[PDB]
C-alpha cells in the first residue's frame, strides 16, 4: 500500500469533494460565536475555544496572537459556561501585561486585513474589557482605513470585493449594503464563514455551507473556505514533480480550465485572477502538454516584479518564485527565452528581497522554509549564473544547513513535517546539482530520516489568511514529498 497509491487515492478523492480542507482558527470561530444568531449553536464553538486557549491564557502562534485572541474574546464576551470569564479573565489580564510594556504591542503580523480587524474587534471590545484593567494600539493597525470603509457602507456605497472577504469587521452590518453582497456559487461570501455568517444576520447554498462549516469539526469553524483552485495546482505541482507514473484524474484538468480565464485564474471562484494560481495553472499546464499562454502571466507583472493582486500594499515573493519556475521551464522546453528581460528582472528583484541571514520571507506563508525553498527552485534554473545569483544561492543553502536541529527536521521555531519538508526539497536540488556543499546537503537529508519516519507529528498553521491556518490536502502532499526525496538518501 503505497504513498503513489495514496497520492492517487487522494487525487480521486479531492475530485469528489471540491470542498477546501483549512484548519479552524480561534479568529473565524470566535467571530461567528458572535454573529451566528439565535445561538443556532454556541457551545459546540466554546468547547473548542477553551481546549485550544495556551497555557499563558492567549491564541495563536508565537507573534501571531492579537488577532485570534480579540476574535475568542469577542465570541466569549458575546451573550456565560464553565472556565469562560476565567478564559476571558486570564486572556485580557495577558493583553494588558503586552500593551503596557517595553515599545508596548509588537507591530501587526502582515496577516489578512490585520489593518482593520484589530481596530474593530478593539472598539467593540474596548466597551466590553476597558475593566480587567490595573487601551491598546497596534503600530500596524490603521483605525483611520476601519472607520472610513465603516461609513462608506453606512452611506451605501459600495466596497472593494476584498473586504467581503472581512464584513465581520463591520459588526451590524446595515441591510441596504448586505443588499450589494452576493455570495459565491457554494454559498461563501469572499471564501470565509464569519463573512458569510455577518452577511446572513443582517438561503439553501449558504446555509448547506454554513451547516458544513460548523459540522467539519464538531463546531470548530475552518479558517477561510472556497479556493479549490489554489488547493489544486499546489497539490499537482507537487505531484508532477515527486510522483510522475501518478495518474491526474482528468475531472481536475477540466476544473482549473473552468476557472482561467482572459485575465487568467485566481484561488477560487469569487477571487479575482492573482498572479501567484496564474503562474501555478501554466506551470502544471504545460507539464501536461496543454497550451499555456505567458501573455496572461505578464499580466500580473509590474515594473520590477509580478504582483500577488494589480493593487499591491506589500508585495509577495513566492509569486515572482512561482513566476520565474514557469519562465524558465518554458525556455528550458521551448529553447527560447522569449520573456529574457523579466527572467533576469525577476531574478534581481527576487535576490535583492532576501535578508542578510540567507533565507527569504513571504507575504503568504510566514515560514521562510516556504518561501526560501521557492526561491531556490526559480533560482538554481535561472538563465544566467551571475554571482548575484550563485553567491544568493550560496547564502541560502549555508543557512539551510546551519538551522538543521537534533532531531532531523527544521522548522521556523520547533521543527515540523511541513518546513522539514521544504528545506530538503531544498537540499535534494542542491545536492543533484553537484559541486562545493552539495555532499552535506545530501547528509543532512538522510539526517532527516529519522524526523520523518518518526513519530505522527502535528502541522503548525504557517499559511496566512485572516489568521494562520493548515491547508491539509497541500500539507498531506508536501509531507510526502520530503519523504519521496527522504527515502532516496
Amino acid at each position: 500500500m503505497s504513498d503513489a497509491d495514496r497520492i492517487a487515492a487522494l487525487l480521486k478523492d479531492r475530485a469528489a469533494d471540491p470542498v477546501t480542507k483549512f484548519s479552524p482558527s480561534p479568529y473565524e470561530t470566535g467571530q461567528f460565536l458572535r454573529i451566528s444568531e439565535r445561538a443556532d449553536v454556541g457551545t459546540p464553538q466554546i468547547d473548542y475555544l477553551l481546549a485550544t486557549q495556551r497555557p499563558d491564557g492567549l491564541w495563536g502562534s508565537v507573534g501571531f496572537e492579537l488577532v485570534p485572541t480579540l476574535g475568542a474574546v469577542a465570541g466569549l464576551s458575546s451573550r456565560d459556561r464553565a472556565g469562560v470569564t476565567d478564559a476571558v479573565a486570564r486572556a485580557c489580564e495577558k493583553l494588558w501585561e503586552l500593551a503596557l510594556g517595553e515599545g508596548g504591542l509588537p507591530r501587526l503580523p502582515d496577516t489578512v486585513a490585520s489593518e482593520i480587524i484589530v481596530p474593530s474587534l478593539i472598539d467593540l471590545l474596548g466597551e466590553v474589557l476597558q475593566r480587567h484593567r490595573p487601551f491598546p494600539s497596534p503600530p500596524g493597525a490603521k483605525p483611520e482605513l476601519w472607520r472610513r470603509l465603516s461609513d462608506r457602507i453606512a452611506r451605501g456605497q459600495a466596497i472593494p470585493e476584498t473586504a467581503w472577504h472581512t464584513l465581520e469587521a463591520f459588526h451590524p452590518l446595515p441591510e441596504q449594503f448586505a443588499a450589494t453582497v452576493t455570495p459565491a456559487a457554494d454559498g461563501a461570501v469572499t471564501c470565509s464563514p464569519s463573512s458569510t455568517a455577518a452577511w446572513v444576520s443582517a438561503g439553501a447554498s449558504t446555509r448547506a455551507y454554513l451547516d458544513e462549516a460548523q459540522s467539519r469539526y464538531g463546531g470548530a469553524i475552518p479558517m477561510g473556505s472556497s479556493m479549490p483552485y489554489f488547493e489544486v495546482l499546489w497539490v499537482l505541482n507537487l505531484v508532477l514533480k515527486y510522483f510522475p507514473d501518478v495518474p491526474i484524474p482528468r475531472e481536475i484538468i477540466e476544473e482549473i480550465a473552468a476557472g482561467f480565464s482572459e485575465s487568467g485564474i485566481g484561488g477560487g471562484p469569487g477571487l479575482p485572477p492573482d498572479g501567484d494560481d496564474t503562474a501555478y495553472a501554466n506551470l502544471a499546464g504545460d507539464k501536461l502538454g496543454a497550451p499555456t499562454h505567458p501573455e496572461i502571466l505578464m499580466k500580473f507583472w509590474a515594473e520590477d516584479h509580478f504582483v500577488s493582486y494589480p493593487g499591491e500594499q506589500t508585495p509577495s515573493e513566492t509569486v515572482n518564485a512561482h513566476a520565474l519556475e514557469y519562465l524558465n521551464h518554458l525556455r528550458l522546453r521551448r529553447g527560447i527565452a522569449e520573456y529574457g528581460a523579466v527572467e533576469d528582472a525577476c531574478a534581481e528583484w527576487v535576490i535583492s528581497q532576501q535578508t542578510e541571514d540567507g533565507c527569504w520571507y513571504d507575504k503568504w506563508n510566514v515560514s521562510p522554509y516556504y518561501s526560501t525553498a521557492a526561491c531556490v527552485e526559480a533560482l538554481l534554473d535561472a538563465r544566467k549564473q551571475d554571482e548575484p545569483q550563485l553567491d544568493s544561492l550560496r547564502r541560502a543553502r549555508e543557512w539551510l544547513l546551519r538551522h538543521q536541529t537534533d532531531s532531523g527536521g527544521w522548522g521556523m521555531a520547533e521543527p515540523s513535517p511541513e518546513e522539514t519538508a521544504y528545506a530538503v526539497m531544498a537540499l535534494d536540488l542542491f545536492a543533484s546539482r553537484g559541486g562545493k556543499g552539495a555532499e552535506e546537503c545530501a547528509a543532512a537529508i538522510s539526517r532527516a530520516k529519522e524526523f520523518f519516519k518518526d513519530e505522527s507529528r502535528e502541522n503548525p498553521p504557517l499559511w496566512m489568511g485572516k489568521d494562520l491556518y493548515t491547508p491539509f490536502r497541500i500539507v498531506e502532499v508536501t509531507v510526502m514529498c520530503g519523504r519521496a526525496v527522504v527515502s532516496r538518501y
